[PDB]
């Protein structure tokens, strides 16, 4: 077995790759190609956390993953991240394991890809200023990706947590050669934003739809269970809705299941998918004055593609260390 | 975290712990004090092969541990085993990944240790003559925790492949300390056994019912998908059915679900499921004349106690390596 660490990782992949590598991925889901069974989720209701287990197999790929993923919010008080993943590789044709990768890294690689990539068919072309709540692990790949898609030129960062949003403003500014400004209210990021990115800890919104303009595209990644939001009802309600899937976001997302328990919106408010949306069959942003919300809590065949990308440029670059079980 | 191999986990446990661990694990789960939710079965059609990912929770132990396991059954043509496993501990505290080890050797001394509780309750204590059909990994373990459980004295083992019948007849006796002789039909060594073990890759039945005497209690924990089975639905029928899960058994196991299809039984003929069985809520062997089966697919909580306590004797001495 080969082992990959985050060291190793950071050095393998770059978010221009696993950006096409994720929209593959999605094009290979919707041309019949893949499966992925519903991720199970077990709460530890003792230690205020949870334990998200995805597997999936892209079988044109050949790409045969589970991701073991953990959340726990409380986590940054102890010194340790909110999110935790590991990653194994296994072989189609024996079912032998190949690998076994730290996770972390590419947890938040995949999941600011597939925002990049619902970002380049949902945000308006011209979009130059981004609006970032929630400056966490997630904001800085989701800023990223957002970056290799648009010509952004000005973000703004709010948190409820000064040092995280200087640090991100600070670090991220230099990261992507832009201007990064704390600003300090989520109004202000919201009513200023061209694309607005939501990645956030918080069990009840954050962001009011009230202070949406139009031509405004959202990027909400947060999930803390099936109660929890950072989108208020009007938010959903106003926006064209794209999901990464309807059977996650639907079984997972409060941010969707309780302004569909309220009635604001049901099932049909669902515009179309994002694997609809990569094949074409169904359309992104039709025009400059819509609102639009791709709303993602995480698939697994992002991690199944990136994993299988990170495992063969290990392989070719030499990068790893053999292991015996 | 920290890296434990099959030579590293190989010393660490044996059938006697493992089985106190797994019946353990078992009331702890009819205590309400586990979350094992039902497997995630993926078969690459492509190669012939299952993969199964296992997650669970016990709560009151702190074993918070999924196991990914294959099943490939032309791997042997390779050189290479049926089954092939990984099992990856978790802290249910901050969700940090503690282990990743094989599960190969667990999933064979787990599988073993759960049908040594249910032939604790099951088989009658006299019972001193063994069967084995199919000389497999799994058959080894599984004679290993009969013989941990009853007196046994002599096995008879059948195998369809007569190389790996002789080999498990050489040197399980060894191991075990017990006269064992190798049989030329599923046949023989049913109709001579106290205890029959069933342990194949066989996706036709190869046990018939009508070789049972009474009083044999059998262990069943072959599977290759739900339209596979290697008992007969006369086997069956004529049995008290105990299953280590409900909610597997009915959704995976052919051996059952092809029976209710024909209509022989129906889902009230499970007695009852293993942990009502520890628990002392339902009754185990209650004549001698009875026909005991217990239909085993595998259930994740039981990786989860071996892997902890494996991860747990590690620690204590010094086992693994640190990456
Ligand atoms: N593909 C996907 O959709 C995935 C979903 N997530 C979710 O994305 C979100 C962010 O994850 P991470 O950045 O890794 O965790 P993190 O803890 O490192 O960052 C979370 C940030 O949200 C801030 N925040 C929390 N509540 C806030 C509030 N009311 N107002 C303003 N700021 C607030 C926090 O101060 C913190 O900086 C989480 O909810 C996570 O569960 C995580 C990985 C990928
Ligand atoms: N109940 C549980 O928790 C678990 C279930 N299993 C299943 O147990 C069974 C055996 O597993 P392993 O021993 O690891 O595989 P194995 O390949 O090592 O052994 C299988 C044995 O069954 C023999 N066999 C196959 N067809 C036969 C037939 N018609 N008649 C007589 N013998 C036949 C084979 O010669 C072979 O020796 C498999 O179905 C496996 O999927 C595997 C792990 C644990
Ligand atoms: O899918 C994922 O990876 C993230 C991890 C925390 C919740 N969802
Ligand atoms: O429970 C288990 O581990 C075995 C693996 C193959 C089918 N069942």
């Amino acid at each position: 077995m080969l082992l990959l660490s985050r060291s190793d990782l950071e050095k393998l992949i770059s978010m221009k790759e696993v950006i096409e590598s994720v929209e593959r991925a999605f094009l290979e889901l919707y041309n019949g190609k893949a499966k992925v069974p519903l991720r199970t989720i077990i709460e530890v209701e003792k230690h205020n956390g949870f334990i998200l287990y995805m597997p999936s197999y892209l079988e044109d790929s050949e790409a045969l993953a589970v991701k073991v993923v953990s959340l726990y919010p409380e986590n940054t008080k102890k010194g340790l991240p909110s999110v935790l993943a590991s990653i194994l590789l296994n072989d189609p044709k024996t079912g032998a394991p190949l690998a076994l990768m730290e996770g972390t890294f590419i947890t938040a690689m995949r999941t600011g890809a597939a925002s990049g990539v619902a970002t380049k068919y949902l945000a308006r072309k011209d979009s130059k200023i981004a609006g970032i709540i929630g400056a966490g692990v997630q904001a800085r790949t989701q800023l990223w990706a957002v970056c290799e898609v648009r010509n952004i030129e000005k973000a703004l960062v709010y948190d409820i947590n000064p040092k995280n949003a200087k640090k991100f403003a600070e670090e991220m500014s230099k990261k992507l050669g832009i201007e990064i400004k704390t600003v300090e209210s989520a109004r202000e990021a919201t009513e200023k934003s061209d694309i607005l990115i939501v990645a956030t800890t918080a069990r009840e919104p954050v962001v009011k739809g009230g202070w949406i303009r139009e031509g405004t595209h959202i990027n909400s990644v947060g999930w803390v269970g099936r109660d929890a939001r950072e989108l208020d009802s009007e938010t959903v309600r106003k926006s064209k809705l794209v999901v990464d899937s309807k059977e996650g976001v639907l079984n997972e997302s409060g941010d969707i299941i309780i302004p569909m328990k309220e009635g604001v919106i049901d099932e049909g408010h669902i515009h179309a998918e994002l694997a609809e949306i990569v094949a074409g069959v169904k359309k992104g942003r039709e025009n400059n004055r819509e609102i639009t919300l791709f709303k993602s809590v995480g698939l697994a065949i992002e991690d199944a593609i990136t994993a299988k990308l990170a495992y063969e440029k290990a392989l070719e670059h030499g990068v790893g260390t053999n292991v015996e079980l």
